[PDB]
């Protein structure tokens, strides 16, 4: 019998660790990288493709799940991982990111009313709101309902957005706890907030500890503050949290970016990067991105990269997927789209192994020189 | 106003020639090679890829379209020209090969009855119900019923079902020209039979020519007697059918069948091998058919046939076709398809401008020399 939720730490080198997060529905590698889910349809890759990559577990938007088809529908349907064709653990964000970023009727230290920006009905966020809908979807890692603070945020506006998000993370907790069916199988992440300010950080953490998760996200990132500043405020941000829980930088990023914040301690990773690149012809390699649609791909008979062990690496050209889509061929944004979450799985296969041999460091080093030479 | 039926020679090699048929729907260029139709679905080309491969007129299967959905059916959608979306002309079939090769309950001098290979149903076939059927298809040409003598056939059995053909093409002609609708809209092919022998050939001819029609189609080969056999055939059989109305082979065939047919006087064909062969991954070049699935394609970057200008061979390479059919992609399949029935196509373009231009007897000799020179 697998446990609800164990953490354990096989090696590490410097801040950066290496393990596995066990679950009632799977072993999940760590450092980890999710894609972000999608519903079993002919539109995206299937379940067992991603999985076929390397993928431990996969990422769901609450927010978009509960404006279509809504979290009642998926309950009655068998929750998430009926809905998505995926019986490895699934982590559901809050919804409340995507508030501010695509919905809003009302704000308050209740909670939030919101419109959909499909059809314009009203919804409601809230700390017990986000934990019952992601109880409804069944997830596996529940993150607590926070506010985000825009990029560039004022002192003000930074202390004042993270004390509420302190102060929902305690009702999150307590509405996760409320619910035996859920607290006995699912885990709860809390977030950390404090934009680029120490003191901030510090304060947050503090109370994060103070209530208790099972892991701690750091969160406020990789709105637009740029690589340098991000690596910044991770150097004392990530030394704030438990060390013996997981750290989760949500919606990072690119491959360089992974490296950069393994070396500071972060064990967990999204991004919608490989699959929107995917979409768009651009192919992540250990050269730097390239973009297929360019001539000089047209009579290349390698693959996309050249040490990819992706099973579209062993089959298809840069030739013959350059001919995929510039022909707007669907099956071209499929195979770009499963070399790009391949090769993320496969860049955290490496830091795994790196971190476990304690050679790590000098892999980030040789990792940046190759990546950003762009010798293609 | 275009006419109803108006063939129109241009210009003559020895036994070939080259010219028009016009009727309402469209003009068909001679000698012409016809496409073996489908329903508009997404297993098929489209329509209008068909066209702009080259086709003027595309074939009818009457025994598959009375099967499913039935000839009613197609009636009350708006007949073939809506069902197939092709509003260029048709020609159909009589339906009696494919009885005698697919099918059979009773026969006689009345007509044949016999069983569905699907579900097991009864239907019946005699002139008069093969142009009824022929009717509420809505065809622009009319094929007259006959009977079939397998190969390889006795001289009784031969002249027996030539007699009862030349019989049964009196009853489609008289059927045909009951109904105003059909006749002065469509036109009505007969068709010679008498096995290899001359005799019966020329008996079949006269019986035809006593009767009248507005082409004549040479019935009986390509059902196994081999290349040589069936020019033989043709090389008496063709002169006796009338001059100025045109000749059609049916069923024929390989590009050098067609060849050695046009030579011989040959004006119409049709054969399902470039739709048969594209579905399993032999494609026509000027060099003899390929499979393209042998490895030496795996990284050849050069198109299907090096002086092909159909819309595949433009942009796809051989190596990606191979890597599409290797894969089961149903896009490979499809760009086999259009290629072959596009180099079809050029072949009939080239037979054509070549009698046109006085040197078709050198076009078909430089056309054999390299197409059984095979160095594709
Ligand atoms: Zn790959
Ligand atoms: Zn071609």
């Amino acid at each position: 019998d697998r446990p609800r939720f164990s953490f354990s730490i096989a090696a590490r080198e410097g801040k950066a660790r290496t393990g596995t997060i066990e679950m009632k529905r799977g072993v999940i590698r760590t450092p980890a990288f999710m894609p972000v889910g999608t519903a079993a349809t002919v539109k995206a890759l299937k379940p067992e493709t991603v999985r076929a990559t390397g993928a431990d577990i996969i990422l769901g938007n609450t927010y978009h799940l509960m404006l279509r088809p809504g979290a009642e529908r998926i309950a009655k349907l068998g929750g998430l991982h009926s809905f998505m064709g995926w019986d490895r653990p699934i982590l559901t964000d809050s919804g409340g990111y995507q508030v501010m970023s695509l919905s809003l009727t009302k704000q308050s230290e209740e909670g939030v009313t919101f419109k959909s920006h499909l059809d314009g009905s009203r919804h409601m966020l809230s700390p017990e709101r986000s934990i019952e809908i992601q109880h409804l979807l069944g997830s596996d890692i529940v993150m607590a309902f926070d506010e985000s603070t825009p990029y560039p945020a004022t002192p003000s506006r930074a202390a004042s957005s993270m004390e509420r998000s302190m102060r929902w993370a305690k009702r999150s907790r307590d509405a996760f706890d409320s619910r035996k069916e859920q607290a006995e199988n699912a885990a709860l992440f809390g977030i950390q907030q404090g934009s680029v300010f120490e003191n901030l950080r510090q304060q947050s953490a503090d109370a994060l500890a103070e209530i208790g998760f099972d892991g701690y996200a750091v969160g406020g990132l990789a709105v637009g503050e740029g690589q340098d500043e991000m690596f910044r405020v991770l150097d004392f941000s990530v030394p704030m949290l438990p060390d013996d829980k997981p750290h989760y930088l949500m919606g990072v990023g690119k491959p360089d970016d992974i490296v950069g914040a393994v070396e500071r301690g972060i064990d967990m990773f999204d991004s919608v990067l490989p699959t929107r690149s995917g979409r768009n012809g651009q192919a992540f390699t250990w050269d730097g991105p390239i973009n297929i649609r360019n001539a000089r791909f047209s009579e290349d008979l390698k693959p996309l990269d050249s040490e990819c062990h992706c099973a579209v690496c062993q089959k298809w050209s840069r030739a013959c997927i350059h001919a995929l889509i510039r022909a707007g061929e669907i099956l071209g944004a499929m195979l770009m789209t499963e070399h790009n979450i391949a090769f993320y799985q496969q860049l955290m296969q490496k830091i795994r192994d790196s971190i476990s041999e304690g050679r790590f460091s000098q892999f980030a080093q040789d990792f940046r020189a190759r990546y950003f030479a762009r010798n293609s």
